[PDB]
Formats: C-alpha cells, structure tokens, sequence
C-alpha cells in the first residue's frame, strides 16, 4: 500500500495498535519513565490516524522501520540516558535499525517487580483500569525486551480477565492469587522456552533444529505429506532465525505470512486448524502454535518395509542422506505422538549411524536388518522412568515426593548448593504432578516440555558457578544426551561429609507461624543438609529421623510454651538422631 502505518492501524485496531506501540518502545527505551512513553504512543497514534484519513499525508509513505527509528532519535535525553545508542542515529536506516538491535539490553538492571496487596491492586484496577495495565505492561516489556510483543499482549488480557473476575468476588485474594501464580509461571515458562529455542539454533545449527522441527511438525500434522512438512519446517526455521535476531517487524510479518499459508492450505495440513484460522490477525499464529494433534491415518503401512527391508535403502540414502533421514523422522514421528521429540531424534541418529556402518559392507541388507531391534532399549528407558516416578508420586504426595528427590539428587551431586538443590527438586516434583495426571499417551511429550527448561535453568546456574565436572559434562553434551546423562549420574563416593553445625539443626518457633511454602522450604533445606552431613544414611535411617522430626514440630507448635519446647525437645532430637545415624 501507500501507507504501512495506516495499514497496520486498520487491521490491528486502535486498541491493539496502542498497546503494541507501547510495548515496542518500552523494549528499546527501557530507561525512560512511563509518562514519557504514554506521550510517544499518543504522538504516534495521532499520526497513524492522520494517514488512515489520507494515505498521501506527509510521511505516511515512509516504512515502519524508518518512522520508528526517526521517533527514537527524537528522545533528547537519548545521548545522556543511553549514550552509545544515540550514536546509531548517525547511521542511515539499514544500519541504524541494525544498530538499535545491538544496543538492546537483554536483562537490564532494574528492581525486581513486587506484587502489591490484592486490595491495593483491585482498587487501582478500579479507579484507573487502563493506566493500571499499561503501567505493568510497560514494566514487563522493559524487563523482557526479547519477548514477542503480540504474545505479551496476549497475557495482558488474561491478566485483565482475572482482575475483572476476582475483584468483584467476596473472597478476592482466594480468587486472584492462584491465577496470578499460574499466569506468572506460565509467562516465565513461555519466556525460558523461547530463550532456550534461540540458544539451540545457535549452538547446534540449522540441521539439528530442522530435524527437531520435522519430528515435531509431523507429530501435529500426521496427515500432511512430507512435501508439506518440508515446506513448513523450512519456512519455520526462517521465522525462528528472524525472531531470535530480535527484529519485531520482520518476525511479525514472517509469522503472519506462515500463518496465512497454513490457513489457506489448511485441508492439506490438519483437520484441527478450524478455530485458529477463523481468529483475527494478531492471534492466528499463537493459536496454531498451541494447536492440538490431528488423528493419524491409521491406514498407515509400516516402517520396517521402506527402512529395514526394501533393498535400495542405501541407494535412496546415498542419493540424499538428510531427506531420507528426514523421511524416517516424518514417518516414525507421526506414528508416535507419545514420544518426546528428543527420543525420536535419538532413534533417527541411531538409524543414521547404522546406515553408515552398513551401506559400506559386503551384504548391507543383512547388516542393518536388526536395526529396529536396537530401538527397543532406547524407547523403554524413558518409558520406564516415567512409570517408576509417577508410581512413587502417588504413594507420596507432591511434597513427600519432592523430598524423595531431594534425598536422591543431593546424594548424586552433594557439591551443589543447598538452596539450588532445593529449588531444582521442587521444580522437578512439580513436573511430576503436572504430567503424571495425564494418561500414558501424553506423559512423555509433557515431561520433556518441562524438564527441558528446568535442566537448562539448572545448567545456566552452573554456568556462572561451576561446582561439579559431572553436571558440566551433561550440561555441555548434546540436547539429545542432555537428559539421559543426568539420569546416569551415580551417588558420589568421593564426597567427604560435612561437619555438624547445631545452628543448621536448630529450629525456633517461627516455622509454626509460617506459610506452607515456608515450613516446607525450611524443612527441606534441613533435609538436604542432613544428607550432606550423613550421606551414607539409609532410606530407612533417614525416614526414622524424619519421623521423630515431624512429630517434634507438632509437640512444640501445639504446646503451651513454644521456644522452650524447641530448645529442650530439640537437644533431644539432635542427640538421639546423632546416635541413630551413627
Ligand atoms: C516496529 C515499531 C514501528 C513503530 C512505528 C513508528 C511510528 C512513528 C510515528 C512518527
Ligand atoms: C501484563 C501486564 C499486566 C499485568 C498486571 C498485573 C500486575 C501483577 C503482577 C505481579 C507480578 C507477579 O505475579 O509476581
Ligand atoms: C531438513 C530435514 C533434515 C533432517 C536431519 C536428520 C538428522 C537426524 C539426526 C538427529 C540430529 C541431531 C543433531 C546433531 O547431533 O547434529
Ligand atoms: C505502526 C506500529 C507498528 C508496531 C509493530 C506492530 C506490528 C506487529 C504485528 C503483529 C501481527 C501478528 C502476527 C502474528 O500472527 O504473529
Ligand atoms: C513447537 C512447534 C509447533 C508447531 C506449530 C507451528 C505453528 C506455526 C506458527 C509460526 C510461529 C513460529
Ligand atoms: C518427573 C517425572 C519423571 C519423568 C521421566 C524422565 C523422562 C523424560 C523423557 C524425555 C526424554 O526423551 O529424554
Ligand atoms: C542438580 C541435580 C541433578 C538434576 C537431575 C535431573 C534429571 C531428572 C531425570 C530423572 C531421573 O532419571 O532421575
Ligand atoms: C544429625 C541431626 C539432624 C537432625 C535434624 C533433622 C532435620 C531433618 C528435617 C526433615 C524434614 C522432613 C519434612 C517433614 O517432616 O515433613
């Protein structure tokens, strides 16, 4: 068209246009005060409305990147506040924009956002609902500049939905709080995953990302043809590269495009794309991405036919190695939506390896005729880990289960920080509840989803504070061996126990009046320390001590003289316990 702005306005809407212009500027000028952004937005919106009225109105013809960068260079305190970034304004568009992207602080040093009192929130929400959400939108945006704007805008409405609902309830806190906790963890998970996807694209490169996307896409669209899957996997990889780089506009258009393509060729991809394709521009992509699996043909032949039997496999393989392998994935993938993408990759890799050590022998056909027999132990390992661990998560609740892990992982890598062992073990226990609720069919893909961000969150810590060579061995290893490495860790025998510190086992009467969250964390922290002190303690010995303790807490936070009970009854526990544990 003649006006890009007028165009975005028209199909975006005044409401969404404004929210996004805000988020956009907030991600670039993360130091400027809110009231300052609110002025630009109006300035820009007054403009956009000018073009919608006359596509020929001065400047309406300029590209968005040009108009955007032009306004940024209007901030007078740019040089003073941002300095080095003000240098970009000297460059001409192609470079200029490239420059700003460079000087975009990923994790700026701003104060952690505190959650005010439900009542103060609801009241703020009442008197001024818009500026209430605009201010927090601005707070999140500047703190997370690489977060996909339209997705940030998606959470925004889910937040406004909870305040609308809960601030009208009699029991506000009881309503609001559990949603703000859910939303929080959800947005945090969505962020880590995106920061995790761009990490992989960088480390392992295109091939590995494509193989991943192939197995993934073909799991969702098992009816689509390998030609379509290829098409998409290719377009998809071009989108992530663009979005990762951080350009909002190019990443937005690219996703819009791929979204329309998938909607138009809908009958050629999935039957479950109905709803998503009827939604508005700003939502199509998000919808499809979160879309559900399609039922698989069931009119499906078999794999052993085209990949283990049919001679000419080496012929078709050597002709185009990766496409053949990609064909193996697409085929094995779409037949197993109950497999984690990494498990599938683990099999394609095995296959690839065999084809290489077989197509180079006298009678190949008899060399690789036992391949599938090798997929067995690779499948059962994670399968068995799921049952085993979900079976235990039932015997004991989420909390009791988290403690089993604590005792378990503390024994693996004792060297690790206690506040970290506790956090990691808590998050793990959570993955156990969020997924073991599911039936066998959806268990593995679930666990992989969560485990992937937890294991990476855990590696980033060791990144800035190494402690164990082992943890570092798996953290650096391939994303396909990243998980099986951790499960292989064995109890540390090299470890020399810690020296007793009564302070570490001295509990005053504060735990009685603490939130469940605090009682547990306090108890769990001591548990980790108990293991670090006596690492050779049986599951039995340990249970006994944990018994005389549970009761202990009771007999003292239910007695007429707390503090005395904790000092007198305490000296008895540590003394008796010290003796039991030898
Ligand atoms: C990418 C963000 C584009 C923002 C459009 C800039 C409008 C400036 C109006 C003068
Ligand atoms: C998206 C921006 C709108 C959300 C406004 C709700 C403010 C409450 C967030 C407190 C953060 C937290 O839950 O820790
Ligand atoms: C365009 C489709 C290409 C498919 C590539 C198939 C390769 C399968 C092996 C699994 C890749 C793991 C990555 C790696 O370790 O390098
Ligand atoms: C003139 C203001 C421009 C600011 C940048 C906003 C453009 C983003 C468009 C978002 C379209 C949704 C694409 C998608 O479906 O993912
Ligand atoms: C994770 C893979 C999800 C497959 C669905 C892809 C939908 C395409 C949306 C474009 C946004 C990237
Ligand atoms: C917590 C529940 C334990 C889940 C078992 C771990 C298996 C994860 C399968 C992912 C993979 O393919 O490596
Ligand atoms: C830091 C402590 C290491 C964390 C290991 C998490 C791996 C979870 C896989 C479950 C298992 O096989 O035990
Ligand atoms: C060697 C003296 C150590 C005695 C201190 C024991 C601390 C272990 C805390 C166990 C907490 C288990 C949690 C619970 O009881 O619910």
């Amino acid at each position: 068209h003649k006006s890009e702005v007028a165009h975005r306005f028209k199909d975006l809407g005044e409401e969404n246009f404004k929210a996004l212009v805000l988020i956009a500027f907030a991600q670039y000028l993360q130091q400027c005060p809110f009231e300052d952004h609110v002025k630009l937005v109006n300035e820009v919106t007054e403009f956009a409305k000018t073009c919608v009225a006359d596509e020929s109105a001065e400047n309406c013809d300029k590209s968005l990147h040009t108009l955007f960068g032009d306004k940024l260079c209007t901030v007078a305190t740019l040089r003073e506040t941002y300095g080095e970034m003000a240098d970009c304004c000297a460059k001409q568009e192609p470079e200029r924009n490239e420059c700003f992207l460079q000087h975009k602080d990923d994790n700026p040093n701003l104060p952690r956002l505190v959650r005010p009192e439900v009542d103060v929130m609801c009241t703020a929400f009442h008197d001024n609902e818009e500026t209430f959400l605009k201010k927090y939108l601005y707070e999140i945006a500047r703190r997370h500049p690489y977060f996909y704007a339209p997705e940030l805008l998606f959470f925004a409405k889910r937040y406004k939905a909870a305040f609308t609902e809960c601030c009208q309830a009699a029991d506000k806190a009881a309503c609001l709080l559990p949603k703000l906790d859910e939303l929080r963890d959800e947005g945090k998970a969505s962020s880590a995953k995106q920061r995790l996807k761009c990490a992989s694209l960088q480390k392992f490169g295109e091939r590995a990302f494509k193989a991943w996307a192939v197995a993934r896409l073909s799991q969702r669209f098992p009816k689509a043809e390998f030609a379509e899957v290829s098409k998409l996997v290719t377009d998809l990889t071009k989108v992530h590269t663009e979005c990762c780089h951080g350009d909002l506009l190019e990443c937005a258009d690219d996703r819009a495009d791929l979204a329309k393509y998938i909607c138009e060729n809908q009958d050629s991809i999935s039957s479950k794309l109905k709803e998503c394709c009827e939604k508005p521009l700003l939502e199509k992509s998000h919808c499809i991405a979160e879309v559900e699996n399609d039922e698989m043909p069931a009119d499906l032949p078999s794999l052993a036919a085209d990949f283990v039997e049919s001679k000419d496999v080496c012929k078709n393989y050597a002709e185009a190695k990766d496409v053949f392998l990609g064909m193996f994935l697409y085929e094995y993938a779409r037949r197993h939506p109950d497999y984690s993408v990494v498990l599938l990759l683990r099999l394609a890799k095995t296959y690839e390896t065999t084809l290489e050590k077989c197509c180079a022998a006298a009678d190949p056909h008899e060399c690789y005729a036992k391949v599938f027999d090798e997929f067995k132990p690779l499948v059962e390992e994670p399968q068995n880990l799921i049952k085993q661990n979900c079976e235990l998560f039932e015997q004991l609740g989420e909390y009791k289960f988290q403690n089993a892990l604590l005792v378990r992982y503390t024994k693996k890598v004792p060297q690790v920080s206690t506040p970290t062992l506790v956090e990691v073990s808590r998050n793990l226990g959570k993955v156990g509840s969020k997924c073991c609720k599911h039936p066998e069919a959806k268990r593995m893909p679930c666990a992989e989803d969560y485990l992937s961000v937890v294991l990476n969150q855990l590696c980033v810590l060791h990144e800035k504070t190494p402690v164990s060579d082992r943890v570092t061995k798996c953290c650096t290893e391939s994303l396909v061996n990243r998980r099986p490495c951790f499960s292989a860790l064995e109890v540390d025998e090299t470890y020399v126990p810690k020296e007793f510190n009564a302070e570490t086992f001295t509990f005053h009467a504060d735990i009685c009046t603490l939130s469940e969250k605090e009682r547990q964390i306090k108890k769990q922290t001591a548990l980790v320390e108990l293991v670090k002190h006596k690492p050779k303690a049986t599951k039995e010995q340990l249970k006994a001590v944990m018994d005389d303790f549970a009761a202990f807490v009771e007999k003292c936070c239910k007695a007429d003289d707390k503090e005395t009970c904790f000092a007198e009854e305490g000296k008895k526990l540590v003394a008796a316990s010290q003796a039991a544990l030898g």
